[PDB]
């Protein structure tokens, strides 16, 4: 159903939600990725506030880029998702971190390095197709 | 024009060359991949008899998946791709290697590690947009 890569402008403070529903591409074998960027600007050269990167039956890496500079990366080898079936993703605002929750179950945090209110823009692309995405706020 | 991942059978042999035009999905600061798989069999699971990966803007890594299993992958440097731009890849097949051109440049090679009679089919994934794909045989 949603195009990708899927870019849709958004705002970020404590209590929102980012919610994507979607599978992937190809079989784990074949290593198919999913990247969600929180952008500071409408641009996708614009810097990231939040990056997160699935490299499917491998790892998991986050990090940000300031200034156009990529910062310190953090890896874990976490692997809710399933071969072939479709996952839910929930990133959710806390005041001091991300929290990424697959399928209901806690999966990755990410400490704020920049204030999530300068975010403007999100992007899902890679390997995956897209049937579902949301912004909410409570 | 052309879905991506794009899956078409084919067969190859001395003189087969396999064309390929598209664009990347990303600026290449955001770093978009290409790969390009002859494989064995019709299922993504098959062995890929060569593997053919653009990390835009970095690298490319050339392969193969010989009875489930990476084999010893090739690392090239050489970038001609251009950011932003179309290109037009061609992979032609010689008697003792593939010659892969980019925009009329020969760019990469790759002996047979495997008969190029062996090929079932061709995937094109990851992030590009595809218009135009042709086998054609001299």
């Amino acid at each position: 159903l949603l195009p990708v890569p899927y870019t849709e402008a958004a705002s970020l403070s404590t209590g929102s939600t980012v919610t994507i529903k979607g599978r992937p591409a190809a079989c784990f074998l074949n290593e198919p990725y999913l990247q969600v960027d929180f952008h500071t600007e409408m641009k996708e050269e614009s810097d990231i506030v939040f990056h997160f990167q699935v490299c499917f039956g491998r790892r998991v890496v986050m990090n940000s880029r300031e200034y156009g500079a990529w910062k310190q990366q953090v890896e874990s080898k976490n692997m809710p998702f399933q071969d072939g079936q479709e996952f839910e993703l929930s990133i959710s605002v806390l005041p001091d971190k991300y929290q990424v929750m697959v399928n209901g179950q806690s999966s990755y945090t990410f400490d704020h390095r920049i204030k999530p209110e300068a975010v403007k823009m999100v992007q899902v692309w890679r390997d995956i197709s897209l049937t579902k995405f949301n912004v909410s706020y409570l």
